[PDB]
């Protein structure tokens, strides 16, 4: 309320400025982008310049679109500017509301992302609003699926880029899968306005964004690595049963490189081949059937050394399991491979400034503030809503209800009022449509299969004899104008009561119910809506409880008569809130599983970027080197009581070149100076490297390897964490939450990931120079 008064005082300022914009030329209006930037360099903030800048946009808007913004459109724009969700009904001009705040934030030159739910929408909307951004001297881009990358970076280069939610996501993952910084397509994730914020950020929130890779080579590599190991003789590898290491000897390397037709197997270029080879070796000579793993029902299964029983489910990490599949003649898995993933939720949280619009979001406000720091402001409508939202017409059976819907559509169709029928699936749409065809009724069916074609059709849905069956995801973003652009047909159809809205099922949420109603009664227009439902409908039947159960058990009487009573109405409403409650509670619970992989992922991506953008990673390599030494110090010199043979055999198999570990004074030399001394020997290995190749090649090599190693291990960790979620599905405990195991094991796994990266980076930089 006071909230609206505040917004209104700002709008008053825009209106005061109208007169002056009215008498400027086109070039004067366009010259305002430079006046705004220069003043921004001088001291004013976007908040200080917004009135005048909105005034510039209304004006260019009036002349170029012939759409002068209304007060409530400017209010929505200010809210969006605030990095909030403006709740605006269907027909309030969301697409237009976006132009002023977008334009305002595009002035920083940092870029702005206007997000849609699909390709057709993003292109249409950008094409439609381009004349105004261009008339203000800015450039607009757009991102869609059938798109050339070269064009892709350019779209992000414009001051403004349009695109659908998933493509801004896909691009982000790809940018963190790149080898060279100058391969990225994006700039900073600055500001994002998300359309239909509740379906995206709430309903679809968990949607995984996956960049996946083909298992073409993984399958040949696994096959080939296995037959190459099969020809290996004892003189080709050195193994240690006790400490479980196995490395190829020099003859092993030769047989290997001649076998695979390669030149230096240990060089970083062959990381992938070398890694599949070490796993076959290990799989073949360190693991044994009926001791380490068993084969049952055609699968390699892990034996728990704690009981000798199998670990139903669990798989070996880093290709080791496949290695054993090939080794045993078992079906290796051709499962699709995931190179990168992020959900909508975690992706939209990455923006410095977030925003959104929707027709209904106030009820989910707690969650929007909790998850994203988004608050909701309800923007009053331009005109009063007179659409009659009538009470549900209830039936005992689904067949009675559809039969009743066909008749209601006939009765109305005969008065030639247009009818929008809401449905919950392509299958319902077809059942309904086949029933209208039975009675000779012409109509159109929108299945959200082809947005553009569906769009021209939904636009004509406000015509005189219009009947349109629309699935819940068909025809969004297009307005249903009464009379389709004819003043005579519009007032006529308007005289008739506007668009008639019929729902054939209640949805999993009252919001979607409201979104179907919102299809009619736009901008002051008349209209009517009603829901036809029945006890057999999913929400009623799955969540309505004992009252419904009893009702469905009764002996069927009075076919086709509607049912009603207050107690029937309390149980119908209660059922809907039940699924709303459940869905809400499931969201909350999956959130902590999702946050855990999300927090891992931010650390690995920040690191990966630190590499991609330089600054300096040489100390980080020196920290990994020290790390490995401290750990070996702890495992062998302390855990095993100065087991020098093992301390050095371990450091040697890990990364140190042969015969370098000579320390005297050992035996009455503290463990720390044994680590300090060992480190100085490492520094001299690396001094030899710097003298042979030069500091530049050394620092660069660091870059090349750290990156290739992080990718190798992080793609496997991704898979291993998904496997972890799967396993904690089963075995639970009488203590507290399945989540606690999950977290504990996730943490141990995350430490195992970083231990792997360092040992492999460091080996590669130090062991084979």
């Amino acid at each position: 309320e006071q909230e609206i008064k505040k917004l209104n005082v700002i709008v008053d300022k825009i209106d005061a400025l109208e007169d002056s914009m009215k008498n400027l030329s086109y070039e004067e209006l366009k010259d305002m982008t430079a006046i705004f930037k220069n003043r921004l360099k001088k001291g004013e903030t976007l908040d200080d310049i917004l009135p005048e800048a909105f005034a510039v946009v209304r004006e260019v808007s009036k002349r170029k679109l012939g759409m002068r913004q209304y007060r409530v459109q400017l209010i929505g724009g200010i809210v969006i500017h605030q990095g909030k969700i403006a709740e605006m009904k269907t027909g309030e001009g969301k697409t237009l509301v976006e132009v002023a705040p977008v334009y305002l934030n595009a002035l920083t030159g940092k870029g702005v992302h206007v997000i849609t739910v699909n390709d057709y929408l993003a292109e249409r909307d950008k094409e439609l609003m381009s004349p105004v951004y261009e008339s203000l001297g800015m450039t607009v881009g757009v991102i869609i699926s059938n798109q050339d990358p070269n064009i892709r970076k350019q779209q992000y280069k414009c001051d403004i880029t349009y695109g659908t939610n998933s493509e801004f996501g896909f691009d982000y993952l790809r940018d963190n899968m790149v080898p060279d910084l100058s391969h990225k397509v994006q700039r900073e994730l600055n500001f994002a306005i998300v359309d239909e914020v509740d379906s995206i950020l709430i309903d679809e929130a968990r949607t995984p964004l996956i960049i996946a890779g083909d298992g073409d080579e993984d399958l040949k590599l696994y096959e080939l690595a296995n037959s190459f190991v099969k020809t290996v003789k004892e003189e080709d590898f050195e193994l240690d049963r006790k400490d479980k290491t196995i490395a190829l000897t020099a003859s092993g390397i030769s047989k290997a490189e001649s076998f695979f037709g390669i030149t230096n197997l240990t060089d970083i270029k062959n990381i992938e081949l070398y890694h599949h080879i070490n796993q076959a070796l290990r799989g073949h000579k360190l693991m044994e059937k009926d001791v380490d793993y068993v084969i049952s029902n055609g699968e390699v299964m892990i034996v728990d050394e704690f009981t000798g029983r199998v670990m139903d489910g669990r798989r070996y990490t880093d290709g080791l399991h496949q290695a054993i599949e090939a080794k045993e003649g078992v079906e290796i898995k051709n499962e699709s491979k995931t190179m990168a993933t992020v959900t909508y939720q975690n992706f939209f949280r990455l923006y410095e400034k977030l925003s959104g619009m929707t027709g209904t979001a106030k009820t989910e406000e707690g969650e929007f503030e909790s998850i994203y720091k988004l608050n909701v402001v309800q923007i009053p409508t331009n005109r009063p809503v007179i659409r009659a939202d009538l009470h549900d017409k209830v039936f005992k059976t689904e067949e009675e209800k559809y039969s009743a819907v066909v008749e209601e559509i006939i009765r109305i169709h005969k008065t030639r009022q247009p009818i929008l029928v809401g449905t919950v699936s392509v299958e319902k749409s077809e059942k309904l449509s086949k029933m209208l065809k039975k009675q000779g009724i012409k109509h159109q069916v929108l299945n959200a299969k082809q947005h553009d074609k569906e769009a021209e059709i939904i636009s004509k849905a406000g015509k005189l004899d219009a009947i349109t069956i629309a699935t819940n995801m068909a025809g969004r973003g297009t307005d249903i104008s009464l009379g389709a652009g004819d003043k005579e047909e519009e007032q006529e159809v308007k005289d008739l009561g506007g668009l008639y809205v019929i729902g054939t099922e209640r949805h999993e949420s009252r919001r979607i119910d409201n979104q179907l109603r919102g299809r009619s009664g736009r901008q002051g227009d008349p209209g009517t809506s009603r829901f036809f439902v029945s006890l057999e409908d999913d929400v009623i039947k799955l969540y309505g409880g004992k009252t419904i159960e009893k009702l469905m058990k009764r002996t069927s009487s009075n076919e086709n008569t509607a049912i009603e009573s207050k107690a029937l109405t309390r149980a119908i409403e209660r059922a809907q809130k039940g699924v709303e409650g459940k869905n809400f509670e499931i969201r909350k619970n999956v959130l902590k599983y999702d946050d855990t992989i999300n927090e891992q992922r931010k650390v690995i991506y920040n690191e990966r970027n630190k590499v991609l953008n330089d600054e300096d990673i040489q100390e980080d390599i020196q920290k990994m080197v020290k790390d490995i030494i401290q750990e070996a110090g702890e495992t062998y010199l302390i855990g095993r009581k100065r087991d020098y043979y093992g301390y050095f055999k371990h450091l040697y198999s890990t990364f140190m070149p042969a015969d370098t570990l000579l320390i005297p004074g050992v035996d009455k030399k503290s463990v720390q100076e044994i680590i300090d001394s060992t480190y100085e020997i490492s520094k001299r290995v690396y001094d030899l490297k710097k003298m042979m190749l030069g500091i530049d090649k050394v620092a660069e090599l660091e870059k090349t390897v750290l990156l290739k190693v992080v990718d190798q291990y992080w793609i496997d960790h991704i898979d291993a964490m998904e496997q972890l979620k799967q396993y904690i599905g089963l075995k639970s405990y009488a203590q507290k939450d399945p989540f606690k195991e999950y977290a504990l094991e996730g943490y141990d796994m995350f430490e195992a990931l970083n231990k792997n990266i360092r040992e492999a980076t460091v080996q590669y930089l130090y062991k084979f120079n």
